[PDB]
């Protein structure tokens, strides 16, 4: 894991628009931030806004795409649901609870269950609150409000179990999770890149984007084929710097990946 910390002691590529002023305030911590080559670009926006095209976010592709990003925040709400919208993204992966350990890790972007909220251009109705264990299921439907020709299922699994401190002593919850939202997103044909997210979307999203990466690879292939977690980790980290923050969050990959094979 330190051999791969070290490969980033300087960065191999820029991120010049997340430090503009204006994109200032719309990120959750000032060090982090998306290489302008993957991020997310939103068009779009109120044309009263100098800057509607910016939100801290990365489309992962293996080289099924993903995009990891941060948990909302107060003012990101919109921002974050034309990026939804925009990308045809049908399926959501929140990682992170609305507060742990005391602090906001995200804000609440959804609407109750048989509610509807609206977020600038965009509506969003809660058709329906399901609650397995570790998670629970929501059926949501997107549509930016003066056209409900567009509206769509978005499917957010909200994986609730996960610790406070460190990582998932087992990765049993973790897979049968992460298989649920692979077979949801497999059955809607033409769905956008799977969202995954957590307070600031590299740590806890990277595991899930990587371990899910692995899995899908283990799938395709079988329990035979080759895994080389470090190589694939500076795969996405390409894309997004960062992604796993932790021994203890890599070690869970590894644990996560074998687990699964045990299954199969
Ligand atoms: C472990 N970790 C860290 C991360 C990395 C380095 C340091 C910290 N620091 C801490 O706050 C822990 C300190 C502690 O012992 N508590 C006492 C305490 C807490 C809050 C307080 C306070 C005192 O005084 C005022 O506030 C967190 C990140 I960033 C991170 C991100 C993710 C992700 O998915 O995005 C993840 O899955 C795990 C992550």
């Amino acid at each position: 894991f330190e051999t791969l910390q070290q490969q980033e002691c300087k960065l191999l590529y820029s991120r010049k628009e997340g430090q503009r002023q204006e994109n200032k305030n719309k990120n959750r911590y000032k060090n982090i931030l998306p290489f302008d080559h993957t991020r997310v670009v939103l068009h779009d926006g109120d044309p009263n806004e100098p800057v509607s095209d910016y939100i801290n976010a990365n489309i992962i592709m293996p080289e099924k795409s993903y995009i990891a990003t941060q948990g909302c925040l107060q003012n990101t709400v919109n921002d974050f649901w034309r990026m939804v919208f925009q990308e045809n993204s049908r399926v959501i992966v929140m990682t992170t609870k609305e507060v742990e350990r005391g602090k906001s890790k995200c804000v609440k972007y959804w609407p109750d269950e048989y509610a509807l909220k609206e977020y600038g251009v965009m509506r969003v109705r809660n058709v329906k609150e399901s609650a397995a264990h570790d998670y629970t299921l929501r059926e949501l439907k997107l549509s930016k409000v003066g056209q409900g020709n567009t509206e769509r299922t978005v499917w957010q699994y909200h994986f609730r179990t996960w610790p406070d401190h460190g990582v998932p002593s087992d990765p049993g919850g973790v897979l049968d999770f992460l298989e649920e939202v692979h077979h949801k997103q497999e059955s809607i044909m033409d769905a956008g890149p799977v969202v995954v997210h957590c307070s600031a979307g590299i740590g806890r999203t990277g595991t899930f984007i990587v371990i899910d990466i692995l899995i899908d690879i283990i799938r395709e292939k079988g329990v035979d084929c080759d895994i080389d977690v470090p190589k694939t980790i500076q795969m996405v980290r390409s894309q997004r710097s960062g992604m796993v923050q932790t021994e203890a969050q890599y070690r869970f990959i590894y644990m996560a990946v074998q687990h699964y094979i045990e299954t199969l």
